[PDB]
């Protein structure tokens, strides 16, 4: 197996607003797999997938990256950049950990799978 588990994602519960969701994240041997459910999976229904050779880089978020969220979840929230269209538009993905061990071995893991570390 590989890194893999239920991470938190920025969800509009209200409109505007982006609580949190875990989804069920699976990054592969230099690939990043994205789904919401087993029955999903199972059926080979990727809801997103990232590469992870195009990561840029990937690092623990700060206060700064949320308001309403809350100083220990910042700890336990990680964000991980990767080129969507080129490079400076590269977007970045950010992600909950239920603790905040499992931030360091998420990113630690995903990052050292990327080949630009």
């Amino acid at each position: 197996s590989r890194l893999e588990g239920w991470l938190s994602l920025p969800v509009r519960n209200n409109t505007k607003k982006f609580g949190w969701v875990k989804k069920y994240v699976i990054v592969s041997s230099k690939k990043i797999l994205f789904y919401d459910s087993e029955q999903d999976k199972e059926q080979s229904n990727p809801y997103m997938v990232l590469d992870i050779d195009k990561l840029f880089h990937v690092r623990p978020v700060t206060q700064t990256d949320v308001y309403r969220a809350d100083a220990k979840e910042i700890p336990r929230i990680f964000q991980i950049l990767y080129a969507n269209e080129g490079i400076s538009s590269a977007k970045n993905l950010l992600l909950l950990a239920n603790s905040t061990e499992e931030q360091q071995k998420w990113v630690s893991r995903l990052v050292k799978k990327i080949p630009k570390k």
